[PDB]
């Protein structure tokens, strides 16, 4: 199971498009896939469904406590500017903190062409 297709799989269960939750099944699936557990993830994503936890905040869930994610610092996503960003994902950019990690709700930190940075917050 790839990185792509797990991604993909997780947004079948997500609400709108483009959203900070789609920006983090992209993050938590490449850092899954890379750990070797990409399998035993989407079977953790499974059973909180399960519980009957929707997607979202089984991805919160997941991202502070499946071992692959803790600790990991976010991605820099270079940009030309912020305007690049998602319209859904506007409303959650922040400065960013002296020391974001995933497992705390950052998601990625955006870098404009000039290095000005956001960071995207959930």
């Amino acid at each position: 199971l790839s990185a792509k297709d797990l991604a993909l799989l997780l947004f079948t269960h997500l609400p709108g498009n483009n959203t900070p939750f789609h920006i983090l099944a992209q993050v938590l699936s490449k850092i899954a896939y890379k750990s070797g557990k990409s399998g035993a993830f989407l079977d953790a994503f499974h059973q909180i469904l399960s519980e009957g936890e929707n997607a979202q905040a089984a991805l919160t869930r997941l991202s502070r406590t499946f071992d692959a994610f803790l600790g990991v610092v976010p991605p820099v996503i270079r940009v030309k500017n912020f305007q690049t960003v998602p319209r859904p994902c506007q409303k959650s950019l922040r400065a960013v903190p002296p020391n974001p990690t995933i497992d705390k709700g950052w998601v990625c930190v955006y870098s404009s062409e000039q290095g000005e940075t956001r960071a995207l917050k959930i």
